[PDB]
């Protein structure tokens, strides 16, 4: 299992614009297009992302390609963030993937906001962190996924995704 697979499981794959769980326009593999209510705006950002007139629909290859950039961007965002970097550096390979997932779903900023959990992860207090991470809107709104990510930090294994 790896980061790609993991996220592919949490996000799914859709080749037509759709609304995510927060109601925002997305496409592909969790690729957010815009927070705006406007479908045109969405279609517009999509074309600009893809580099052609898509009329709201893309191919598998195109999705995958965006997915790859988005993963890369997430890592890169982590490495550039003063609060994240150190946590990430302290972690083993599996758990890193867990931090990437959260950043891909919520943004670097959102994540950097879980101060207390981060500290805990840095200290390798698995159970404690898992409990703190659950007291969050994130967990309340997308509980199944949050559960998968949290178990992963808790156990250091891929069991939640097997
Ligand atoms: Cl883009
Ligand atoms: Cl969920």
């Amino acid at each position: 299992m790896n980061i790609f697979e993991m996220l592919r499981i949490d996000e799914g794959l859709r080749l037509k614009i759709y609304k995510d769980t927060e109601g925002y326009y997305t496409i592909g593999i969790g690729h957010l297009l815009t927070k705006s209510p406007s479908l045109n705006a969405a279609k517009s950002e999509l074309d600009k992302a893809i580099g052609r007139n898509t009329n709201g629909v893309i191919t598998k290859d195109e999705a995958e390609k965006m997915f790859n950039q988005d993963v890369d961007a997430a890592v890169r965002g982590i490495l550039r963030n003063a609060k994240l970097k150190p946590v990430y550096d302290s972690l083993d390979a599996v758990r890193r993937a867990a931090l990437i997932n959260m950043v891909f779903q919520m943004g670097e900023t959102g994540v950097a906001g879980f101060t207390n959990s981060l500290r805990m992860l840095q200290q390798k207090r698995w159970d404690e962190a898992a409990v703190n991470l659950a007291k969050s809107r994130w967990y309340n709104q997308t509980p199944n996924r949050a559960k998968r990510v949290i178990t992963t930090f808790r156990t250091g294994t891929w069991d939640a995704y097997k």
